[PDB]
């Protein structure tokens, strides 16, 4: 429905950057969250969807920052936030995530903003690490008009997300001792029976295995961008990339359902 950029390849999705040049700015007066950096394409040649990304407990934008330029360069507006407190819980993280999306939607209609007219505010996604990944799934449960979710090493006090109808990719980290796969990511994935979903576990990964500076950005970036293109943009050129077992020796557990190639 909303295809931008050239036909993808493994090589184009695994590279450092997509086709679009990326700029960023710090939000001046963050509305309902602590701080925010907005990454955006200067030359997408069409409006793009928006993605809000939340860190884990104690953590800040640095932890998840790499996703900003990576996603934006493929044709998205990305906001990475600091929460009002580093010690905010998942419900609060979800509220702040949606507040960041709301503010991006607002700045799209503000003529002084660098993202004036760049955003399709009907096409939105959510991402985050740990309690911020838990917050993303809460966002998805409460706001089913969201187009995609792709949390990493998610954690929540409940693993029951059976109501989620949003297409959800879960990144997991095999050797996570904070949000162990067996007791967090996997039961969350298994709870969801009404959506397109995927589970991708990185071999030997600590809890930070999908964070800034990780050594698997080729694969994790490929998958995050493909999921977002396929579901935020309804771009079926990405159906294989989004839905396929990537056949990587860095993946120690792969599962997917309701995800057509
Ligand atoms: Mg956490």
């Amino acid at each position: 429905s909303h295809m931008r950029g050239p036909n993808p390849t493994a090589a184009s999705l695994e590279a450092s950057a997509g086709p679009f040049t990326v700029r960023s700015f710090t939000v001046s007066r963050p509305s309902g969250y602590g701080a925010g950096t907005v990454y955006y394409p200067t030359n997408a040649g069409g409006t793009v969807g928006a993605i809000a990304i939340v860190p884990g407990y104690t953590a800040r934008q640095s932890s998840i920052k790499w996703w900003g330029p990576r996603l934006a360069s493929h044709g998205f507006v990305v906001i990475t936030i600091d929460t009002n407190s580093t010690l905010d819980q998942p419900e609060s993280r979800s509220s702040q995530q949606m507040a960041a999306l709301r503010q991006v939607a607002s700045l799209n209609g503000t003529s002084s903003s660098p993202i004036y007219g760049k955003v399709d505010t009907a096409r939105m996604g959510v991402m985050g690490w740990s309690m911020g990944g838990g917050g993303s799934l809460i966002s998805a449960a409460n706001n089913p008009s969201l187009k995609a979710a792709a949390p990493q090493a998610p954690w929540h006090s409940s693993t029951n997300f059976s109501s989620v109808t949003v297409p959800t990719l879960i990144f997991a980290c095999e050797n996570d001792s904070i949000a162990p796969v067996n007791s967090s990511a996997l039961p969350i994935y298994d709870s969801m029976s009404r959506n397109a979903k995927q589970f991708l576990e990185i071999c030997g990964g600590s809890h930070s295995c999908a964070n800034t500076g990780n050594s698997d950005q080729a694969l994790i970036g490929k998958k995050g961008v493909a999921w977002m293109k396929r579901f935020m943009d309804n771009d079926t050129r990405y159906s294989t990339f989004a839905c396929e077992n990537p056949n990587s020796t860095r993946v120690c557990d792969f599962r997917t359902a309701n995800c057509s190639l």
